[PDB]
């Protein structure tokens, strides 16, 4: 390691001078840089004795001594330089090099310091075989109330590993300590240690170190609880951001009978963001509304991501930890209590899971990091250094889904969420992202990748191996791949937002509903008028409504009612986005796309008429579930050419039950002759072959059966 930081003495000593030599590698910020550079530095986890960013005192100046080479001497001693107390262990220096303007810089790097004065003398790392075998070796193992075994995987894509790992925590006041050095198992490629005499909430992180990488603080990627700096007030002062791991060595949640999702093959799914679902923005808030969701008639709740995400105000598509759920919504047991209450109310729970990308906080990112480019190292075995799909870069931390380490981690995580939280299915976020192919657009990305199809099958098969009746849904939008994968039994998001927005607004152009019903495999496509990612139908009305649909609330709800009568009446699974049932009309853009949205439960009263239409239509799918069987005959007229004389829907079951829907989406009344037979206005007995006047924006729903 001549590239980057060089140390003389080669083992830095707390109470001696240290000369630091920076060599700029080729194709880095400072390669061929003509002027002197400056040191931004401090000791320990919290950068003790750091200057104000940009302080250009001669003291901080790295003199250019050769081409691409700068040196600084911390004179007197490294302790005197940082003004650290003689009895305070000086164990790490954190180092950033920057230009005089503090614009161009290197990123978080630390080296080890030997402090013999304070009894921290370096000991050779020890080789020991893992005292355990089987699957799921890595992570946290409670032996007893006073004892934990930690197992941290360490092998980069080149086959190398770190020189040593310490475990710091509340048991050792967050110091590096020889007694707390982990042992390396070369065969399993794991660091391990058994902590004993713990005295109950154990807090810890790891300090990993090599000569080529320097030092890095990171938590356990398999921790079930975490404190995050900048969110948790009780984040320990001696720990480094972002994460400490929490292990209680605990009052285990007592689950209430066996649960099975209602209408398993064609469920109505309510998409829910806990942050914006209630004013409390949490599980406690959501719990209060389960009787509302039960009566609405839904089969499942789909929670937008609940795994630990950056900060505490997010959609959650920014996961830092996959085995720890975000404490901003509630405790592990509040999550269990919520899912258990859902089940008691006959409602299944689906987790939105985000395996395309993680963030800089993830132990997998922190473990093999590029301190020059501020992204994963080319030697990272889970993550790409650079996103291969350059159209969609949601973070610097894109998962390599051809990695055997990434694949095993995903499958273990899926199994964990099923076993621990008793959930009934998954919605895979951005599965189009599960690709190593170098692309820069939508077309080259959308083009079939056999390895993406292959890994998505692996993840599906893994879920079904844990829970045979678990629902798997993917947000994919790779047309040819969806045809192939739907045959395996994977469910796909079927986005009908554009059509039902056009219809809601009273525009016939691009209003064709037909995409909602896949003729080949209707049950494999989860159709929606709204998702968290789309603008609201009821907002489009205010903004670009045709005539009265702009400003007449009565006519707007009639039109949304008719949309709903050409949605819930259709075979195959369906999804609604929270508050669509009460005509939620705040633009997705209000307070920014992903910003906190107004909570408007008063809409359940003001728009009661629409809530009642949603309720009866969804409930009909349970009361007469045999109608909605994929075996049933389904025909409809919902094209550009089906407008002026209205749109029609006929559903005909094997047992002879029939549903007929007529909708006038136009701004004028249309004359319609009811089909021949004996019918019933199921939502309120009617003779067929009878001419009716159907008012502007209204629907008529007829069943050949009473209740
Ligand atoms: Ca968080
Ligand atoms: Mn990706």
């Amino acid at each position: 390691l001549h590239d980057g930081f060089n140390f003389d003495p080669a083992i830095p000593k707390a109470d001696e001078p240290l000369t630091i030599t920076f060599k700029a590698p080729e194709g880095s910020n400072f390669y061929g840089y003509a002027d002197d550079l400056y040191l931004h530095s401090g000791t320990g986890a919290n950068w003790t004795g750091a200057p104000t960013w940009g302080d250009n005192q001669n003291k901080y100046r790295l003199k250019k001594t050769k081409d691409n080479v700068w040196s600084i001497t911390l004179s007197s001693s490294i302790r005197h330089f940082y003004s650290v107390a003689p009895s305070t262990p000086l164990q790490t220096i954190n180092l950033i090099v920057r230009d005089a303007e503090g614009s161009q810089q290197t990123y978080d790097y630390a080296t080890l310091v030997e402090d013999s004065q304070n009894g921290f003398i370096w000991e050779e790392p020890q080789k020991a075989p893992l005292p355990i075998s089987g699957e799921e070796k890595e992570g946290i193992h409670i032996h007893s109330a006073t004892s934990i075994m930690l197992v941290l995987y360490d092998k980069d894509s080149q086959g190398g590993h770190k020189d040593c790992v310490f475990v710091t925590g509340n048991f050792n006041n967050w110091k590096l300590d020889s007694r707390y050095m982990m042992k390396y198992d070369e065969t399993n490629h794991c660091w391990w240690i058994t902590l004993e005499e713990l005295t109950g909430e154990t807090q810890f992180q790891y300090f990993v170190y090599s000569a080529s990488d320097g030092g890095t603080y990171l938590c356990d990627p398999y921790c079930e609880q975490a404190l995050e700096k900048g969110v948790d007030t009780n984040f320990p002062t001696g720990a480094q951001a972002p994460y400490v791991s929490v292990v209680s060595t605990p009052q285990p949640y007592q689950w209430s009978g066996e649960f099975e999702m209602k209408n398993k093959e064609n469920p109505v799914i309510y998409e829910l963001l806990l942050r914006d679902f209630t004013s409390s923005g949490n599980l406690a808030g959501a719990m209060e509304k389960l009787p509302y969701l039960k009566e609405l008639g839904i089969d499942a709740i789909e929670l937008m991501p609940v795994q630990e995400f950056a900060g505490n105000d997010s959609w959650g598509y920014n996961t830092g930890l996959y085995f720890a759920l975000d404490a901003s919504y509630g405790t592990q047991n509040e999550y269990k209590a919520f899912i258990d209450a859902c089940h008691q109310n006959g409602i299944a729970v689906i987790f939105d899971v985000v395996y395309n990308h993680t963030n800089n906080d993830n132990p997998f990112a922190r473990m093999y990091w590029d301190t020059f480019n501020n992204r994963p190292s080319t030697k990272n075995p889970w993550l790409n250094a650079v996103t291969p799909h350059q159209k969609y870069v949601f973070s610097p931390d894109d998962f390599n889904h051809t990695s055997e380490q990434t694949k095993a981690f995903v499958k273990r995580n899926l199994k964990y969420l099923l076993d621990t939280y008793h959930i009934d299915g998954f919605r895979f976020d951005f599965t189009k992202g599960f690709t190593q192919k170098q692309t820069t657009g939508d077309d080259d990305l959308a083009a079939t990748d056999p390895a993406r199809v292959s890994v998505l099958k692996e993840y599906y098969e893994a879920v079904k191996a844990v829970k045979e009746d678990a629902m798997v849904t993917m947000e994919h939008f790779c047309a040819n791949e969806e045809t192939t994968l739907a045959t395996e039994g994977i469910h796909f998001w079927r986005n009908m937002n554009h059509s039902y927005c056009q219809s809601a607004m009273g525009w016939k152009d691009n209003s064709d509903f037909s995409g909602l019903y896949d003729t080949t495999r209707p049950n494999q496509f989860v159709g929606y008028m709204e998702s968290h990612d789309e603008e609201r139908c009821a907002y489009k009305q205010i903004e670009y409504g045709n005539g009265a649909l702009k400003t007449n609330l009565s006519e707007r709800l009639k039109q949304l009612s008719s949309n709903a009568a050409f949605f819930f009446t259709v075979p195959g699974p369906k999804m609604l986005w929270q508050f669509g049932e009460m005509g939620y009309d705040i633009s997705i853009d209000e307070n920014g796309r992903t910003g906190k949205k107004p909570v408007l439960w008063e809409y359940q009263t003001e728009r009661k008429s629409l809530v009642d239409i949603y309720t009866k239509l969804i409930t009909l799918r349970t009361t007469h579930s045999d109608l909605f069987n994929a075996s049933s005959q389904f025909t409809w007229k919902v094209s550009y050419n089906d407008w002026d004389n209205g749109r029609t829907l006929t559903l005909k079951a094997v047992n002879g039950k029939q549903l007929h829907v007529y909708a006038n989406f136009t701004n004028a009344s249309i004359d319609y002759t009811i089909p021949e037979g004996t019918w019933y206005l199921y939502l309120e007995p009617v003779e067929g072959e009878k001419k009716i006047s159907v008012p502007a924006h209204e629907f008529r729903l007829y069943t050949n059966f009473a209740e």
